[PDB]
C-alpha cells in the first residue's frame, strides 16, 4: 500500500557490491516486496555508520521526501530498512553511474546520446527545483544509467567537492537552485570531456581564487563554441544571471535535434 515500504531482512539480498563512498556502500540486489511474489532488482544502500533510534527518526523524515519524488529522470526511494546500518532501496539503473559509462563507452558514444543527456538531467533538476529541493551535490557521479537512452539524478537525499560548487556555495555555504546550475555546467563538462577530472591536479584550496580571476574549465576538443557558451553561462558570478533548468532544457532540445551540428564526434556522421 504505502509509499515507502519498511522492508524486512528476509524481503531483499545482496547478490554484489557496487561501490562504496564516505557514506555508505552500494549493492545490486533482488527484492521480492512482502505479501507479493515478484522479483524487482535494486539497489541498496547500506550506511557506513550505525545510528541510533533519534538519528532513525531525522533519516525517516527524509526518507519519506526521497519516496514521494515521482519523475522519470529523478530515482525515487522504494524502501527503508532499519537495520542498525540502515539500508536504502530503489530500482536497480543497470548500467551504474554515468560517470562511468562515459569514460568506459567513451568510443561508443555520439553526439545524440551526450545531447539527450543533458536534456534528461536538466529535466531531473527543474523537477526538484519544482518540489523545493536543492541537490547540492550534482556531478556526473550521482547519475545514474537505466538504458543508454535515459539517466535519472540521484544522491540529492544527503544534505566536499569545491571543484563542482558554485563561488557563493565555496565563499559562503549558500546553496539555491542556482548554484545547482553552476555544478549543472560541470557536470555537462565531464560529459563532454568522457569523465575528466575538472581542475585537474589543481588543489581544491586555489578554486574560488582562480574563479575571482574570471577563469573558467576548457573548451572540451568535441564542443562547439555554442556548447560551450551554455557551460560559460551556468558558471557566472551572479547566481541570478546563470540559465534556470527550464531553459536549459529548451536549448539542449533544440541541439539534440541537430546534434552533430553542435558536438563533433569522429565517426559520428
Ligand atoms: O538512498 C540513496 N541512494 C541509494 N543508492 C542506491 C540505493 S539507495 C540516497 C538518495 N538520495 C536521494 N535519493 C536517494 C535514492 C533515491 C533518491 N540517500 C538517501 C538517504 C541517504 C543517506 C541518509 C543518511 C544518513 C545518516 C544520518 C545520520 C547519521 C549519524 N550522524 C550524522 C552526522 C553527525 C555528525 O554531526 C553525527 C551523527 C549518519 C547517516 C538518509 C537518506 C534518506 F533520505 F533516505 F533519508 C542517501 O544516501
Amino acid at each position: 500500500q504505502a509509499l515507502l515500504r519498511i522492508l524486512k531482512e528476509t524481503e531483499f539480498k545482496k547478490i554484489k557490491v557496487l561501490g562504496s563512498g564516505a557514506f555508505g556502500t552500494v549493492y545490486k540486489g533482488l527484492w521480492i516486496p512482502e505479501g507479493e511474489k515478484v522479483k524487482i532488482p535494486v539497489a541498496i544502500k547500506e550506511l557506513r555508520e550505525a545510528t541510533s533510534p533519534k538519528a532513525n527518526k531525522e533519516i525517516l523524515d527524509e526518507a519519506y521526501v526521497m519516496a514521494s519524488v515521482d519523475n522519470p529522470h529523478v530515482c525515487r526511494l522504494l524502501g527503508i530498512c532499519l537495520t542498525s546500518t540502515v539500508q536504502l532501496i530503489t530500482q536497480l539503473m543497470p548500467f551504474g553511474c554515468l560517470l562511468d559509462y562515459v569514460r568506459e563507452h567513451k568510443d561508443n558514444i555520439g553526439s545524440q546520446y551526450l545531447l539527450n543527456w543533458c536534456v534528461q538531467i536538466a529535466k531531473g533538476m527543474n523537477y526538484l527545483e519544482d518540489r523545493r529541493l536543492v541537490h547540492r551535490d550534482l556531478a556526473a557521479r550521482n547519475v545514474l544509467v537505466k538504458t543508454p537512452q535515459h539517466v535519472k539524478i540521484t544522491d540529492f537525499g544527503l544534505a566536499v567537492p569545491i571543484k563542482w560548487m558554485a563561488l557563493e556555495s565555496i565563499l559562503h555555504r549558500i546553496y539555491t537552485h542556482q548554484s545547482d546550475v553552476w555544478s549543472y555546467g560541470v557536470t555537462v563538462w565531464e560529459l563532454m570531456t568522457f569523465g575528466s577530472k575538472p581542475y585537474d591536479g589543481i588543489p581544491a584550496s586555489e578554486i574560488s581564487s582562480i574563479l575571482e580571476k574570471g577563469e573558467r574549465l576548457p573548451q572540451p576538443p568535441i564542443c562547439t563554441i555554442d556548447v560551450y557558451m551554455i557551460m560559460v553561462k551556468c558558471w557566472m558570478i551572479d547566481a541570478d544571471s546563470r540559465p534556470k533548468f527550464r531553459e536549459l532544457i529548451i536549448e539542449f532540445s533544440k541541439m539534440a535535434r541537430d546534434p552533430q551540428r553542435y558536438l563533433v564526434i569522429q565517426g559520428d556522421e
